């Protein structure tokens, strides 16, 4: 209910007219709170019954509504992350939507997970040789954060966020190995061009990111995680947490389908640690 | 209820010499599983009764249920993340159990927040012209995606996992400046080093940790983050999922307190990826 | 004097048919090797006077000669790195073979520094809040090797090999800011993206790359660095030498423009490592 | 040649009355230009002979051209990098300077190398399945920098300069494996600690840095790289050049191990750029 994030979220079911309002409003909301309506008509150019029933369709009574709900929107933080924050919203306020969201948005994930998908992207990667992480900016963070809880998994993993690495790296992959691509939007162009080479590698693509998007369509393992996140106008939060939870059961899932020669293996590598950090 | 979990973390409510009985079960519980309470005894050098009440101690009724629960806990996945799988579990079973983990955990951090000392981080940040992150392992995967999200807040924003750039970088700092470390276990040596380091240049000192703990001793503002999650024994998973979500509400944070300016300079920074994605 | 680069390098020089032959020749040198004039003619489908044309073209004496040369030539090592290096060569000879060449292409490039190009680079550097390196693959190691000259120079320095943190954080450079990009062949696509960004914003873009490529077309200071490795063909490693030695000219240079009041802070930087390094 | 650079460099040969004058002159020299000899000898706590015994240890000839000297030695960029820099000098003169010593320094190295050791190390990454590059600060963007030429010889390849990172992948290495540390002063202390697990992993320790440090007397095969710079003062600059250009000779060996089926592999490596790359 941050009325500006509201609006951009709306703006599909929207009158072609009513549209024209929307892309003012959320251009320079500040105007508009000091706008007649007649004012704002003028400056949008549309009639001002276009302004009431914009209002009503975006759920406001009427203009003055519309300019009492833009004042509460004002809220830096509620361009910066897709969270209902509100002007006057303190840390107490803000840092309990955020947990709430975020909790939301997983308790959504768990609800939607294709479980069948997870246990063929398990399956590959436990026959790999080479498991390997591409994805840019937040995506790009998951990928190393992946490949940290990965290495330990007796294959080889692999990270990165540079497309030329991805690239030649991709090429490669032997058929047995397997690349997961991380995209919250499925649409960052470099990352198609890897994947189309991972396919052409032959080598098993898991796609971790929204269904029916480019990139779920070149997948061999889509996982459809399709986690509500409009990372075209908010910065990638939510997306990267839900991202985050799915690899660790993808690793969890690998560390099942090792043998019981897996814990000597876990208990050298976390007695490698010792000198590095203080008893408890 | 994984019981060599649960006999891991009750080490130390235990007598002397059942003690002694945990640790050997911890380094094979395959082979007490085909012991008798003779051989076992004999192998621990500990009485038989000993043995008993060892097991009654961790909660089984008697050798045969300790036996009983301890196939029943050998998963491989169980000694990789703080989860508490069974030998038996299919996928439909761990992922639920990973995402039910992971909620009641943020769950818990949720209701643990300190809000004053989130304030005072924001505020510290707020009024910074540098923010750095600093740590190791998971906890640098957690730094480099957090500047990733506070790059765009009008400061500098550096990650840095190698602790000699930690060190160089940190001295560099002024006083208005701020560091955030980030660790798990409060107990990473070089990061106390950094730490001291930030202090020694006058710089506020923001520690995203558990209370009480080495790092935690050394902090401007203790963020006091006391996720359960034993990273001397498993992977840190729950950990870093809970420090990202803090990080969240500290970006948030930051971002609210700048400007009406901060729109459009975040509409010039999604603006820059659009040659890099398709279009919706 | 590898004949397999020698042919690769002077495919521009050929007559038609030659070429053909030429390219045949790169592409499977072993066939042509147990091949006789007719077969290969046949194979290649010209004529066997161009066969005996080509031969003289690329400085041979004749079809024998060829066979035997293109045998001297297959080296693995002479496909990974522009050396001409022989397949009879020991580390006695390629070892020396690789110091020679990297020392004959740096005397290269000091030859033909564009000194004034250096000075406005130093200048602009030397005036600037932020500079910040950019680059893929080989360039991107390059970047992140300057990042770390760079950041005790009292401004903010940072690298990406990122393409979606590059567009966004170039975007937020202020005109008075620096962006170095760095490429050996100035014709990597992403990078040209990043490139016109920095110059909408305003600031001065660097381009570490050879003249008359896309790259330094839009440079605000072309630094014209024509070093010749062949990186469609070759692992770039003489390139990215030299770009280094660049970047310290250009580093130095910035240290020269600061004050005395520098040498203390170079001392403190230097002592942050105390603790990290055994004392000499 | 510049004065201060070489009284630093000639601390060890003074007597120890002379050492006192010459720290108090590296500490401030700004302060000695103007001083008189009886001012800086009361400032020092030693004897006015001993100051002009000092100024002709040093190679100057008296107390007024040791102060002519020094005038002439402030040059900030003399305390950034270790090239004879003087106060006067324009791009010209610093732009030469540095080419030319970095070219030294290199034929310096190649004069000394130990070919056998190169031959050995060569050997055992052409029989490993995994090579690893571990370094922190510059010698870690080298690591970085190997890793990318390294990837496309037919093994894994990967680099840390996270210490964390490295204990647990050391521990991870087969016998048969490499891991290759990287430092210039052989005294990183975080370091030993990695290079010691390599050894109890029973792999072979290539160390790429001077001899008779505490590095190379772990090592399995001990470059010897004598590169004299002195990184407790100066940049590391001159150094990590050499280092990169015996990688580049490792790098070559191990091509010249594989076969002629390198050649195709490293053409596929090559074609994945095609897309992400403007043609010639
Ligand atoms: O930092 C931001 O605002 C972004 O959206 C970066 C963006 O390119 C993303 O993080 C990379 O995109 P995808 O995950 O591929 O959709
Ligand atoms: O990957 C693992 O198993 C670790 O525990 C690495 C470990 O050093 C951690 O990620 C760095 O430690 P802290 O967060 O400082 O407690
Ligand atoms: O590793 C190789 O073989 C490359 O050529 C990677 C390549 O994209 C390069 O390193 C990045 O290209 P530029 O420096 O931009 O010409
Ligand atoms: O950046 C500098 O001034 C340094 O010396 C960093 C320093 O720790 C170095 O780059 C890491 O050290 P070594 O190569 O191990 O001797």
């Amino acid at each position: 209910m941050n009325l500006l994030q509201h609006i951009a979220q709306s703006r599909q079911q929207l009158r072609k007219s009513e549209l024209k309002v929307a892309d003012h409003v959320l251009n320079d909301p500040a105007s508009v709170m000091h706008s007649s309506m007649a004012e704002l008509a003028h400056g949008v150019g549309v009639s001002e019954p276009t302004i009431v029933r914009f209002c009503r369709a975006i759920g406001c009574s009427g203009f003055q509504d519309l300019k009492l709900k833009l004042a509460q929107s004002l809220a830096a933080g509620a361009s910066f992350g897709q969270f209902s924050i509100h002007e006057s919203d303190s840390v107490a306020d803000f840092s309990l939507k955020i947990f709430d969201t975020t909790l939301h948005s997983l308790m959504e994930v768990r609800e939607h997970l294709d479980t069948h998908a997870l246990e063929r992207a398990i399956a590959a990667i436990a026959h790999a040789q080479r498991v390997e992480f591409y994805g840019f900016g937040a995506s790009g963070a998951v990928a190393s954060d992946a490949q940290h809880k990965f290495f330990r998994l007796l294959l080889s993993a692999a990270a990165y966020s540079d497309p030329h690495m991805q690239a030649m790296s991709a090429v490669t992959l032997k058929p047995s190995d397997v690349a997961i691509c991380i995209s919250q939007s499925g649409r960052s162009k470099d990352l198609l061009i890897t994947a189309n080479l991972v396919r052409e590698a032959g080598a098993t693509l898991i796609t971790l990111c929204p269904s029916q998007t480019p990139l779920a369509d070149l997948a061999t393992v889509n996982l459809a995680i399709d986690v509500h996140e409009d990372t075209d106008i908010y910065t990638p939060l939510t997306s990267r947490i839900a991202h985050l939870v799915v690899i660790d059961v993808l690793a969890m899932g690998v560390a099942m389908a090792r043998g019981p020669d897996l814990v000597n293996h876990l208990k050298s590598v976390k007695r490698s640690l010792r000198s590095l950090r203080l008893s408890p």
